[PDB]
């Protein structure tokens, strides 16, 4: 039967619904035929291995807005039909065992926003070949290691804003051939490797505003042949000789772009790099140092 104060019904999908009823733990005796399990808004602190293993046909599991501090690495083992997993708004989770998501080959959406996550461990997203949406915003990430998303060939939306990512290495986004939207704003990005976006030929939206970029090689943006929306505002852009390549790329860009506000030199403060004449970019505003500032 139906456990605790949960509500169980069959249409449109077999559902076990137990939201906001003061649960401290995952209830036992969840009906095995459950296709959807809603446990959001309680005070659940742990997800043991045995939690959902009877539920063969499970496709949707919501655990957002709880008090999750730990998830057993075997919590979601054998849930081969799982399509939606929501662990968001558990700000004290901090860490997910790198094997937690292994075997989830039907997973389409993974909500990990506002989980206080400190890092993306090796192999955390291995084998998630069906994943389309990955929410990682508003965590505590301080790195984007190479090949973190290597197997995510069907991913279309990747949200990484509201972290503390300091830089983007060459192969951080390797394998993301289907990616359409990449949100990297409100981080600490000080540099992007020249070939970091090589595989993003189908990207349509890129947000990089509210970071720490003083410059960006044109090579960074060159592979983004499908780009339609670009945001680069709220960065400390240096509008001198080092900006000439980005300037030139911007002149030919047919999409929509934010302001690219100059921070230096003072005479160009808050004017748009995009809207400057090439003659404004002569010289060096500093006089670690870019090539044109050495010659
Ligand atoms: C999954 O759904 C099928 C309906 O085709 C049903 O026969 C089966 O018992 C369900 N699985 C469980 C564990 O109840
Ligand atoms: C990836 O998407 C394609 C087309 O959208 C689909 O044929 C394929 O089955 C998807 N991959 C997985 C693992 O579901
Ligand atoms: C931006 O990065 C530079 C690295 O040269 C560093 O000196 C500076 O403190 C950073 N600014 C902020 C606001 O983090």
């Amino acid at each position: 039967p139906c456990p605790g104060a949960c509500v169980c019904y069959n249409e449109p999908k077999v559902t076990t619904s137990c939201p906001q009823q003061g649960l401290q733990a995952v209830p036992t005796g969840i009906p095995a035929s459950s296709q959807r399990i809603f446990l959001h808004g309680n005070r659940i602190s742990h997800v043991p291995a045995a939690s959902f293993q009877s539920c063969r046909n499970l496709t949707i599991l919501w655990l957002h807005s709880n008090a999750l501090a730990r998830i057993d690495a075997a919590a979601f083992t054998g849930l081969t039909l799982l399509e939606q997993l929501d662990l968001s708004d558990n700000a004290q989770l901090h860490v997910v065992d790198p094997t937690t998501f292994h075997g989830l080959g039907h997973l389409h959406t993974l909500h990990l926003d506002r989980c206080g996550l400190r890092e993306l461990g090796p192999g955390l997203f291995r084998g998630l070949a069906a994943l389309q949406y990955l929410y990682l915003q508003d965590n505590n990430l301080q790195a984007l290691p190479d090949n973190t998303f290597r197997d995510l060939g069907n991913l279309t939306h990747l949200f990484l804003h509201g972290n503390r990512i300091p830089s983007v290495p060459e192969h951080a986004f390797r394998g993301l051939h289907s990616l359409d939207r990449l949100l990297l704003h409100q981080n600490h990005v000080a540099r992007v490797h020249p070939h970091a976006f090589r595989d993003l030929g189908r990207l349509m939206t890129l947000y990089l505003f509210a970071n720490n970029l003083s410059m960006l090689p044109a090579e960074v943006l060159m592979p983004l042949r499908s780009l339609q929306y670009l945001r680069l505002n709220d960065n400390p852009w240096v509008c001198d000789c080092r900006a000439r390549p980005l300037w030139a790329w911007l002149q030919k860009f047919r999409g929509s772009s934010s302001e690219v506000p100059c921070n230096l030199p003072q005479r160009l403060a808050d004017r748009d790099l995009k809207r400057l004449a090439a003659s404004d970019l002569e010289g060096c505003a500093v006089a670690s140092l870019p090539k044109c500032c050495q010659a």
